[PDB]
């Protein structure tokens, strides 16, 4: 049907539309501390402390797969990448400093990604 062709369009253009912010995101970890997912062979008990792991790359293959469904589906696991590196490293560590740095830079690029949703449909 024609009605699954719109409905394709609109999430070819949702996906165009994160990979804009994904990108503007991930320019605020400059150090790319977030970049790839936490190496289960360097920290082997990770999935002991988190268990639901996420990093950029990883939100990137599903982005370029038509996965996020909508943006709140997006920001889920954005929170995630930075709530994991919260709890897993401690209050005096370039980790913890870096997720605190993102969230709080992450926060404007969200807000204005919020309305354009909204706006755009």
């Amino acid at each position: 049907s024609m009605e699954q062709v719109a409905m394709e369009l609109r999430l070819t253009e949702l996906t165009r539309l994160l990979r804009s912010v994904l990108d503007q995101l991930q320019d605020k970890d400059p150090a790319r501390i977030f970049a790839q997912p936490v190496s289960l062979k360097e920290v082997p008990d990770y999935l002991d402390h988190i268990k639901h792991p996420m990093d950029f790359a990883t939100m990137r293959k599903r982005l370029e797969a038509q996965g996020y469904k909508n943006l709140h589906e997006f920001e889920e696991d954005f929170d995630l990448i930075i709530d994991n590196c919260m709890k897993y490293n401690a209050r005096d560590t370039v980790f913890y400093r870096a997720a605190v740095r993102l969230r709080d830079q992450g926060g404007v690029v969200l807000r204005q990604a919020r309305r354009e949703v909204d706006s755009i449909g």
